[PDB]
């Protein structure tokens, strides 16, 4: 599923991400835009052989099991394919674990480089929330 901007904002709000660990909703929408272009089916392979999955591009070296990343942890205890569903619950629950691990949203390179320090409220402007 490719989400609309306000549709995703609403879904993320219902799943408890607005101000989760102090990150306002616009941060999460901005991160999803530049990680996946709002596409739950997005996958990208990394140089080290791991792969990133879903709307928030969660990596198989640490967070999910894809059967082909040797020596990986499955810290979210989920198959990586569950992160590609039109239902974002599994991606959101895992992202909550990631953002709580010490480095905040800096775990997402695209957030650090394209969202951090910008007017992220613009990503939810105009939405009925
Ligand atoms: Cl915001
Ligand atoms: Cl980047
Ligand atoms: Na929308
Ligand atoms: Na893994």
């Amino acid at each position: 599923k490719v989400f609309g901007r306000c549709e995703l904002a609403a879904a993320m709000k219902r799943h408890g991400l607005d101000n989760y660990r102090g990150y306002s909703l616009g941060n999460w929408v901005c991160a999803a835009k530049f990680e996946s272009n709002f596409n739950t089916q997005a996958t990208n392979r990394n140089t080290d052989g791991s792969t990133d999955y879903g709307i928030l591009q969660i990596n198989s070296r640490w967070w999910c099991n894809d059967g082909r990343t040797p020596g990986s942890r499955n810290l979210c205890n989920i198959p990586c394919s569950a992160l590609l569903s039109s239902d974002i619950t599994a991606s959101v629950n895992c992202a909550k674990k990631i953002v709580s691990d010490g480095n905040g949203m800096n775990a997402w390179v695209a957030w650090r480089n394209r969202c951090k320090g910008t007017d992220v409220q613009a990503w939810i402007r105009g939405c009925r929330l």
